């Protein structure tokens, strides 16, 4: 049987809640679950406001637009990330300023921020890869000192914490994704968290085609159609109800990899865990050893043939066509990680036998 | 006394079943079989080669325009009388809309005002088939062709409509539809692009999927978007589309009722004119208030609401609102006249003959 790199576990009230939507006929972007989901997600992150959106990409765009990011502005974004992070900046007419990441946590290197600030910088986008929150204290300190905004792309870290705070409550705003491979899913769906009244209002106005609440077909600004549906919210609220279960499940999966690792010896380097809060392990990510004869890419092809799905750590932005014009000589760790990084199957339905197969496979494939 | 809504989804087919299927199979994201299935049924319905499912008709519009290469410094002719997504979608591209006036009877793009708005920057024209009625496509296509311009139909309100033998979605280079809750066919939130051009279609699909190389994980040749429709939306859409004919017949019957009963109102409303070019699907039955009335359009909508009946105004033309006031010209009068006197009456598959008598009775009481 095939082992998927990811998959949602719909073991709560998803089905009943969706049925209710169907049965009530509230299936569009108008229904109770949207507000309920938002209320509950806000409460779960300990922030005042949650804005449900259509996906974690339009969440990023919407948050940046509402923040006033536009032509001329610069936003610092790590090169090692999912493209939506830099794409969202480009949609605004703004310019991404790529920064290197840490070789252990894969995350934005705070020590490299300052050299990048210019008179055009407006925000910094820490991205919490693989379930692990960036070292926020120093990023916030650099930001404060420069009157910059911080937006967390927290799409891969729902439930993670940093020094007592949940992801989503640390920067001026944060975005999350609920695509089907994420910790909690809505199928496709996203959310923006923030504690700022103004920012939140602007986001809801923009999300809703920019229409004015009191005048039918009265639009004061150019908006977007970024609403989530009642059905996405229903699924979402149900998943959030079992969020701790979901998280305990990846902890079970990670515990299995962690205790079987020695069979791989120095052939992989295991995901390093910063001691700053909970690391949620959206994906259990290793760096293959410099010494193999095989290539990270061939490794994925071999595993596939072995019936196991896996993914590469992202290709850094500045090595791909859309962003090669942004390359600098100080993006070496991103390059290295993109080269040797591999996401192993990590989801709530994996059994210990699954994990045993993944380990056996790699033992065989890493030459 | 339950309220009569202007619109409402009629989920009287296999929507629930298909949707439970998605749940039971765990395929609820933009990965699942109903997507391709729906696209295929829809393309066949419209008589075209390709259908690209998207998360709403606004992003369908943006997607189509980026795929057609609309960009900064390009002009796209858009009617001022339309839903804002029409003009916003061009804006998203960094392109400039060039407003055109509409026909006073059909509410549609006035092809005779088209040629004059063409410049060195024009790249496309976007006819909008308001209210289920297809624009007079022949003359529009003749001008487009003569100046080598693309044509994108904004067919959101016209699923099922036909024009001189062809379905909406099949006349310009591409077309877009909306499956928002109040649409003829719904997916709650959803949209579609139709096209017979292989190239355009493939570009759309690449952009719609975050611009990722289908043969190279996390390798992106260009900047794309997250515009994919989910399996659940696609399941509702397929089921809806399965009963497209019943849905269009339900509406015809309602429109028949308005047609028969409106005489009780006399010259107090102007009944929507229907061109003999093809099938008018009546997403909304639209009247223009009598010029003779003492009352105002917004007052009539207020009075009906109070009477427990929902209604909507004909769209405020883009040039009169803040985001586009800068595009105003002195030749958008009919659009203005229409935004002033137009009213969409409740139009949907769940309305009964008694509901209509009630609506007509309310008009009789409030059109003073
Ligand atoms: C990190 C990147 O993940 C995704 O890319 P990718 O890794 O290529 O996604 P893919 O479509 O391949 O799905 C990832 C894994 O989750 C799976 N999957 C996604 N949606 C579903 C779902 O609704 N049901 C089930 N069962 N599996 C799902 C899928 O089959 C696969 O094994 C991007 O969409 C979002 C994100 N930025
Ligand atoms: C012309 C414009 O219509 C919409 O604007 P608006 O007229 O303000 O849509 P509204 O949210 O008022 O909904 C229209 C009617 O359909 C109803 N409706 C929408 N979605 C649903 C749904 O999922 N279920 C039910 N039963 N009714 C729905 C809603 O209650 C209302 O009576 C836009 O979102 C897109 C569109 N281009």
């Amino acid at each position: 049987p095939r082992i998927s790199v990811a998959a949602p576990r719909l073991d709560g009230n998803e089905r009943d809640y969706v049925l209710e939507c169907m049965d009530t006929t509230w299936i569009s972007s108008v229904g109770r679950f949207i507000v309920e989901f938002e209320k509950a997600f806000a409460d779960y992150c300990g922030v005042k406001h949650a804005i449900a959106c259509n996906n974690g990409t339009t969440a990023l765009h919407l948050a940046l637009v509402a923040m006033g990011i536009g032509p001329g502005d610069e936003v610092i974004v790590p090169s090692l990330t999912y493209i939506a992070s830099a794409n969202s900046v480009t949609y605004c007419g703004a310019t991404p300023v790529l920064v290197d990441n840490d070789p252990r946590t894969f995350n934005l290197d705070a020590a490299k921020l300052e050299a990048l600030i210019t008179p055009r910088t407006k925000a910094i986008m820490p991205v919490h890869l693989y379930g692990q929150i960036c070292d926020m204290d120093p990023i916030l300190e650099v930001a404060r000192r420069h009157n910059l905004l911080v937006i967390e792309d927290a799409a891969e870290a729902v439930g993670a914490t940093y020094r007592g705070k949940k992801s989503g409550s640390l920067g001026d705003c944060a975005t999350f994704s609920f695509f089907g491979n994420k910790i909690i899913t809505t199928g496709e769906g996203g959310m923006i968290t923030t504690n700022d009244d103004d920012l939140a209002a602007k986001m809801r106005l923009l999300r809703g085609q920019g229409m004015d609440p009191n005048r039918r077909y009265w639009f004061p600004i150019v908006g977007f159609n970024y609403r989530m549906t009642n059905i996405q919210a229903a699924i979402g609220l149900a998943q959030l109800e079992r969020v701790d279960e979901h998280l305990a499940a990846r902890e079970r999966v990670v515990g299995w990899y962690e205790q079987k690792l020695a069979r791989l010896g120095n052939r992989v380097t295991k995901p390093h865990v910063a001691l700053t809060g909970r690391h949620v392990f959206w994906m259990y990510t290793v760096r293959l050893g410099e010494g193999l004869s095989t290539t990270r890419d061939q490794v994925i092809k071999d595993l596939d043939a072995l019936g196991i799905e896996s993914r590469p750590v992202f290709h850094p932005m500045h090595i791909m066509p859309p962003y090669a014009h942004l390359a600098t000589d100080d993006l070496k760790i991103a390059e290295a990680c993109g080269v040797d990084g591999l996401n192993l199957p990590t989801h709530a339905g994996l059994t210990e036998a699954d994990i045993d197969r993944v380990i056996a496979a790699l033992d065989q494939v890493l030459v």
